[PDB]
């Protein structure tokens, strides 16, 4: 049988490699995923799509099987840095026009800054489980997730993480309603399975969750893609999840106000990819189709 791992394909970005899947031909369709995950988020969903148009599933530096990178610390695997490979490795594959973005988590934090400043180039965006404020307080945070993410945001997160790798170890299954099987949760470990700085990506991340306006920059960039998100007319696509975790409450009524918006509701927490696949895809191929 042919593995995931097997079928990517890969670019030098910056002297990097970085690990992608790329299917198809025509206007790129672009699924970003994000933390701590890979391009495999994607896989039930991408066969939805299928000769729809050019599909590409990238791995951020650092996760899956792009690489990791040199001399690893705290101030690695920023919001900044993902851009810079990320930009870099979409200009390289020629995603300039006409691009579908599907986004999840940190990958709508990416999709999100990157269709706002290339607003013409975009067809679309399906968006789910995302990135959509900053949050001014603790108290705006989701109640299943704060005690976890206070302790990563302090000095406690490099042992939660580089040794105890906690946020594939916890928050994944706690995240997903189904269980994964052996399989498919080996591979979310694998990119992850050396304790240390291989899994830095993981513990960067929530540290750069804008809460009380920290970190600004992260804070700053987006407030101006959720301002311009209400205005622009690019066709949006909400997939809602039942219960959902980061777009619930009075988030999802704000997200609900934004232009040329469609919704569909399916079930999950935040890795909704794993409990409504079919859902997700027949949403994404319809919508996708209508534009
Ligand atoms: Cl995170």
């Amino acid at each position: 049988t042919t593995s995931f791992r097997d079928k990517k394909k890969f670019a030098t970005v910056h002297g990097k490699q970085m690990a992608y899947i790329e299917e198809g031909t025509g206007d790129p369709i672009v699924f970003l995923h994000g933390n701590p995950m890979s391009s495999y988020l994607w896989r039930n969903i991408m066969p939805h799509l299928a000769g729809k148009g050019r599909l590409i599933a990238p791995d951020l530096i650092g996760m899956g099987d792009s690489d990791k990178l040199d001399n690893s610390g705290p101030d690695s695997y920023t919001f900044a840095e993902h851009c810079t490979y990320l930009f870099a490795l979409l200009e390289q594959l020629g995603v300039t026009e006409n691009v579908t973005l599907v986004i999840h988590d940190w990958g709508s934090g990416l999709g999100f800054h990157w269709a706002h400043t290339h607003s013409d180039a975009v067809k679309g965006i399906a968006f789910m489980e995302a990135i959509v404020e900053t949050r001014e307080s603790w108290d705006a945070f989701p109640e299943r997730a704060r005690e976890m993410f206070q302790a990563l945001r302090s000095p406690a997160g490099e042992e939660m993480v580089l040794e105890k790798n906690l946020f594939v170890e916890a928050l994944v299954p706690g995240s997903i309603l189904r269980d994964l099987t052996e399989e498919e949760m080996n591979e979310y470990r694998r990119p992850f399975a050396n304790a240390g700085e291989d899994r830095r990506p993981t513990l960067t991340f929530p540290r750069q969750v804008p809460i009380e306006g920290q970190p600004k920059d992260v804070t700053e960039l987006v407030d101006a893609y959720v301002d311009w998100l209400g205005q622009t007319s690019i066709p949006k696509l909400f997939i809602n999840a039942d219960p959902g975790v980061l777009i619930t409450g009075e988030v999802r009524d704000r997200v609900r106000s934004w232009p040329n918006l469609t919704e569909v509701t399916v079930a999950g927490l935040h890795f909704i990819q794993e409990d409504s696949p079919d859902e997700i895809g027949a949403a994404v191929r319809d919508w996708h189709a209508s534009l």
